């Protein structure tokens, strides 16, 4: 794959990264003991995932500029884009598992959780994000994009930040009220928490790199990538409690954490009053046996039926988007993504 | 005063600011309650100050810039700029208060500590950071020194959150270790922690809204702001505990909060074997008695003295520094500000 191989020089950069990032220390000793927290916080959460944000800077930079202008220095500063992505991506995970009291995280404790960190994450976090216009500065600061970068990251932080405001007023920590899980209210959440930081990002790094700034050609691309972006969290969704741990690799607990799920959406708008009452009555809760019952109801529904006529209605309209907004853009670019996503 | 004037234009702009980031939803009703989230984050968490950093920006920029240019237009974006000081040092005490566990802030109850908010205040914390940038776009993005202030609101932000790492790591929440407590340290917590972010850049956004982005002129300005900031830090320590609560307007509490303050950190040079016991025995504990003891060691060991007498020192070698790398900014700028800080 695409992401496969290249997956081996990226995690290889991020050595470099951390020694840039920690070598400020060099000429202030002062901060040493700051800068060697700082060392810890990025080992801890920018590495473990899967990369897929990240890569997607690499692999489409490699697509969107020509063989020959892709030198030593222009492939180092996608590999540090591409890595700037994920550090925006732990900086919402470190927070975010803290808001929500996680425990977890890619299977180990979440930061907040381990001994001596605490509420300190939260600064950790906002280092985390620091750390990433600091990297945009030392390795973009004479590229023609420089400003272009910085203001894509500044616009993918709010988006994200404003969608998990929109997330945090939807489902309350403490209000089960179903009566706010609405189908818009869930794309707009999915919309701005998700989907422009998560796909439209990286597409968007990788096309100002190649020097590709166009606002017509970037929001021809953002009309496709927001589209993958719903079905990349409609389906994460749907395998949360359908899916297989084994192949997937995680336990599904949206039932449990009373998350506004497209499952239980789209189970609000095919209820019935009694249907809905029991739903009432056994999301949010802990009980296995309560949970059970509301996979019940799902499938009693036609919930994975409706899920698979959706997925065959969004592929026929993503190939449409793509068919008639992918250009001037390689094809290719949209294309893998979307076999990546697609089962 | 130069404050006391401007300081009604300025808290009458707040208005106008609130507007401009609560409008880009009537083109997006879709995030509309976020935005009402954010209105109510912003009134709440950006009013109540006394605005010294802001203001600071708007009277340098009146004494930096001919009074010709100083159009509508051109005071409109330093009253802007103003604002987005204080929006970061919002963003820093949402954070900060929740991070201490603090219970009120300038007399209210902190953010976080409000029925309904909690831990979503970290969220809120990062939106009123994001709204610094979303001004700066909408109000200099034409202007030839756009990105020299987000750069500048960015490095401050990054040299603030160091600060708040060595802070952290210096004082950790259930080590009362007075071994750290050193001069060097508290030196580097301060400068890095708040005379960066509160001295420094306030001067500096204004120096590059008036076209002063020379590289010498701004180390001359920082050698001056910094030590300022150091000063006013020390100040403000010793005013936590010798200071009268009917003037300065706070109740110190620096002893019962195990607190690195000026104080401790000279105590700690001048005490005898019996009396460093008596100070790891009765530092960091809510008993007024024992609090009171260490006032007593304090006196005991004349560091009101010792001061007044740095005070003076600090006081001559300002207007040293100020003789020597003032130039070619008008003294005034800098002679303002000692005399807000000094008594
Ligand atoms: C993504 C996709 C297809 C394209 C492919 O061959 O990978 S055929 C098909 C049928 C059902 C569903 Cl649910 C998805 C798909
Ligand atoms: C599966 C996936 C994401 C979800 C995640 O890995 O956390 S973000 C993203 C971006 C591009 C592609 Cl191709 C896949 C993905
Ligand atoms: C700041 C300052 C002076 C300058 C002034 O007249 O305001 S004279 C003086 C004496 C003692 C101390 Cl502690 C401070 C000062
Ligand atoms: C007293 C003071 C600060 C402390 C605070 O108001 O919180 S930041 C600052 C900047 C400039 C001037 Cl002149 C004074 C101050």
């Amino acid at each position: 794959d695409v992401y496969a191989q290249e997956k081996q020089d990226f995690v290889q950069h991020f050595s470099q990264i951390v020694r840039v990032l920690t070598e400020d220390e060099m000429g202030h000793p002062e901060i040493g003991d700051a800068i060697a927290r700082l060392k810890e916080v990025l080992e801890y959460n920018a590495i473990g995932g899967k990369y897929n944000r990240g890569l997607t800077v690499v692999v489409a930079f490699r697509e969107l500029v020509e063989p020959r202008k892709q030198d030593a220095d222009s492939l180092q500063r996608a590999w540090t884009v591409g890595w700037c992505v994920e550090l925006l991506q732990a900086f919402f995970l470190v927070a975010d598992d803290i808001m929500d009291s996680s425990l977890t995280r890619r299977g180990q404790i979440c930061w907040y959780q381990k001994p001596g960190v605490g509420l300190d994450a939260i600064n950790d976090a906002n280092l985390l994000e620091a750390c990433i216009y600091r990297l945009l500065k030392l390795y973009c600061r004479e590229q023609p994009y420089y400003l272009n970068l910085i203001e894509l990251f500044l616009q993918s932080s709010y988006q994200t930040e404003i969608g998990q405001t929109l997330d945090l007023l939807t489902a309350p920590q403490g209000n089960v009220d179903l009566v706010r899980f609405t189908e818009k209210r869930y794309k707009s959440i999915v919309k701005y928490k998700t989907a422009f930081y998560s796909f439209y990002l990286p597409i968007a790094a990788a096309m100002y790199m190649a020097g590709i700034d166009g606002e017509k050609e970037h929001a021809n691309a953002k009309k496709i990538l927001l589209e993958m972006g719903e079905f990349f969290q409609i389906q994460d969704d749907y395998l949360d409690l359908f899916g297989d741990p084994s192949v997937t690799g995680k336990i599904g607990t949206d039932i449990q954490d009373n998350k506004c799920s497209w499952l239980v959406v789209q189970c609000l708008q095919r209820a019935t009053p009694e249907q809905y009452q029991i739903l009432k009555e056994n999301y949010g809760q802990k009980e296995a046996e309560k949970v059970a019952r509301v996979k019940a109801l799902y499938e009693e529904l036609d919930l994975p039926a409706v899920f698979l006529q959706y997925e065959e209605d969004s592929y026929s309209h993503i190939m449409a988007l793509i068919e008639q907004y992918a250009a001037p853009l390689p094809p290719a670019v949209f294309l893998g993504l979307a076999r990546k996503i697609y089962k």
